[PDB]
């Protein structure tokens, strides 16, 4: 059972654009069965990098590409729950790491963050839909006005309102 | 949980710079240091990876894994080595010579052969002959800094080899 090692979406599913592009779907029970398959990577003519599981349709659609796939957009949908491989999303950080998207959610000394939908233990104006394609989601690292101090979030410790994350830079000689 | 880390058996890690934090505890298994390191609780720092010595039964915590400057590789039969996947980087640089992360499978989504077997396909990439290239398990490598990056033997008997899917740090924003 490998779904919790992916990063999830609700809410949403990828579609094509370009259509060279491929795809494999199959009717289902749950999606932890598109999550072991994605995994093994069993029975798919490619990597599979993303998988949706459709709870309408009980279907998986397993993707060689994911939400930061050239030719690919996001479509909203109820049914829809998106899961990314961890493994092809950068883990990483480019310069100040503006657009890290990756799943690290604890700060440098070790604190749990805090939720961006959350204003426990921290207020704040950091919303979510106020940083449209930052990805202010759940409590993960993030630097969403790219400030010198790399991503970081607001802590779930109330003494200690916000720290960075140690997220490491991707090339830096 | 302890599948969400990169094992490198019979080795443990000597950090050179004495500011960078650890944490020990005796435990049971290696499991129970995975649990720990994944939930991060009671750790002051981020945990990277960890150590279990299998002789004392203790757990190594650090905030640092293999690749972080001020750290060493060491040899002993009783430790196995566990670095957290969110901190092995999984982008290529360059040609990837430098690659070290688990995914396995190619391009076209077939199961990688291990290096160390010689079925389906004989080759000369022997681990011991290329020291420092960590050519274990079945991993996707670039020992030789070859064009399309990480490569491997193929568990298909038709297909010698063929390289894998990992993006190159620069494909995305
Ligand atoms: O404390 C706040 O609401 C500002 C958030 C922040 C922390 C670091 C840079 O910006």
């Amino acid at each position: 059972n490998t779904i919790h090692e992916f990063k999830k979406s609700a809410k949403t599913t990828l579609i094509k654009i370009d259509p060279a592009l491929k795809i494999k779907t199959k009717k289902v029970n749950t999606a932890d069965q598109c999550a072991n398959r994605c995994t093994r990577n069993k029975g798919l003519p490619f990597t599979c990098k993303a998988f949706v599981f459709d709870k309408a349709r009980k279907q998986c659609l397993w993707f060689p590409f994911n939400s930061m796939s050239s030719g690919v957009k996001k479509e909203f949908g109820h049914e829809f729950d998106l899961y990314e491989n961890k493994d092809y999303i950068r883990n990483c950080i480019i310069g100040k790491g503006r657009s890290y998207k990756g799943t690290v959610s604890i700060t440098k000394s070790g604190i749990k963050c805090q939720p961006w939908s959350s204003m426990i233990p921290h207020e704040h104006s950091f919303l979510p839909s106020s940083y449209r394609g930052k990805d202010l989601q759940e409590n993960y690292c993030r630097n969403p006005r790219g400030e010198e101090g790399g991503p970081w979030c607001f802590t779930s410790n109330p003494e200690v309102r916000y720290e960075v994350c140690d997220i490491p830079q991707c090339s830096e000689v």
